[PDB]
């Protein structure tokens, strides 16, 4: 069993590096089955030459919007759920990194179908942050993924690959995806049809 | 449609921005329904040229009581729920948000109802908490809502227009609201009555 | 209605004020009922010259315990609720302010009454947390509540009055405090009595 | 009784102390039961020459896992609990403190016996944060354990003794435990077998 991280608390990813450049997130989302749960996730690169303290990672829905009494609200916002009540979003960034967030009945995207997705005016915005170790000062990088950039029923390619000792980064793949049998419901669809 | 935030995770806003000014919130907080939830809501100004890292907003309400065990408490705090529990209080501040606090059972505003309100001995204070990227140092911003101060039944005037490919802010109508019908009932007695 | 905080941001206590002094906690820590709650409450102080920003309490029991396999802890640790659920220990730290924790089933104190209160071993360290804004670093004061140290029945005296336009503080009264009725049982036993 | 915490904030540990040293945590992990539930706990130093102020802990598992439908997830990350719901993750470090994650149906290791332990391949990573006081910048600490690095039924031997009114650290007993009456079923598995 090759350690992730040794005793005295340096991890074992990218040989020979040295914990500016800027993080990265995918291009794309992709929205697919985890353990029987319609999942929409994007991944979070790391930073090759520095450790990011006290990361974390949140996310929020940019939609317009009209309240049953009439009110429009351009662009509302509301927080996506990426870890928060479990202190999953409190990243431990050292190599890319699947963020998931679980579509449930809290979630907005709980009645949005396959088909329903491409129709819908809607904007993530996700958003790093995190004290970078080196510089002393807090970082934030954003970034965003429109309606055509959320590719439903495809998974995330895995980068990371153990090679003598050390864990290396194929960041080629890093925004390479691949498809998989992934239901064409919605959430909310495939709730109702399971819960008879 | 038109990114409010672009892939490499610079926002839409203000044609040709940098990204003191001091912060501002408005001069006055609404209350009125919005998905039959009665609200109060009060209207937070983002920095023209800067964003603001870990942004976060709270809110006191400032009220002297007497427990009934006779103990009178001058200018007595308690929070506000504007978004604690699910996250909504950590800001993605990059244009006006109108900041809502749902007025429910653990709501102090419970049982108090339009004519009720003027009589009422309170102040709602308002702290928005920050780091400034440009500045490296934490920022608070703070304002105070009076009861006179509050206009029940009406709404936020909107704001935001997007603009040939950029999203501006007609600062002009920040402060500006407008009347809408709304119950006079407090949300204790809207309740009651909706549930029979 | 006078104002304790002014529009644009600036309180209302400390004529001619300017916003090293370090922060000051109660000598006493007192026991007594509010709203038909027993609480343990301590008072801490504000800054004269300086506002404290993302200012936050907490409380520690540290008391030796042996668990029912025979392990003996000395010193334990554990956490006292002092607002973390609510928020309401997030303080706004503007004058002194009574922290109360409520004593229910989940607080340490559940099952001690005044008779046995003075036979325990155990220290409530109190922490505050925040940020200087005028020094732009992280402060935290700590002090201390050993048994003899906390008055069971008794009331902290209110120290703030309004002024001719200003709240002032009359430091004097600071750690001053009186009695009041207060029953002896614990809070556990108040609770079986009351629920029958 | 020897007060552990002065009433000015001054704590009584460490003889003629004066609040680099790379903080540590123990080699090894152990796991046994506490009050009648079973727990996996390690033990975190403190810097002996100064204070760790918002101090926090967290810890990983880091462990490979295949989905239900096939996705397979190298050195996938979830957050054990180690206070994070009731804030004492929120550590006050004047001595070294045992952590404890109370092993509950929520916990990854539910389902892992004694016998079940050196089979499966993961890796605890434990990470400390907090605000040097002396340095004014945030640090991180990190260690890691693996399987065979974690000691099934056994508990770590105390290092605090009271002498002279001060208490001081053993610091040779720092990573010494010792063994202790413990099942050999896994969590899961006393739970059924209590529960009937
Ligand atoms: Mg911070």
């Amino acid at each position: 069993i090759q350690r992730y991280v040794r005793k005295d608390g340096k991890c074992n990813v990218h040989h020979g590096n040295v914990r500016a450049e800027t993080l990265v997130f995918s291009t794309h989302a992709v929205i697919s089955m985890r353990d029987g749960k319609l999942c929409l996730m994007f991944r979070v690169g790391d930073l090759r030459n520095s450790h990011i303290v006290e990361a974390s990672i949140r996310a929020k829905l940019i939609k317009s919007k009209q309240t049953s009494e009439g009110e429009f609200i351009p662009l509302n916002q509301t927080d996506i759920n990426v870890g928060y009540y479990t202190g999953d979003d409190r990243l431990f960034l050292v190599s890319p990194l699947i963020i998931s967030h679980e579509i449930n009945q809290q979630s907005p995207f709980w009645e949005i179908s396959k088909a329903q997705l491409p129709k819908e005016e809607l904007e993530i915005v996700v958003i790093l942050e995190g004290m970078v170790e080196a510089t002393g000062m807090t970082c934030q990088a954003r970034s965003s993924y429109i309606t055509s950039e959320i590719l439903w029923g495809y998974r995330f390619t895995p980068v990371l690959t153990l090679e003598d000792g050390f864990y290396e980064v194929d960041y080629n793949s890093f925004h390479e995806t691949y498809e998989t049998s992934t239901p064409s419901l919605s959430a909310k669809e495939l709730a109702e049809l399971a819960n008879r």
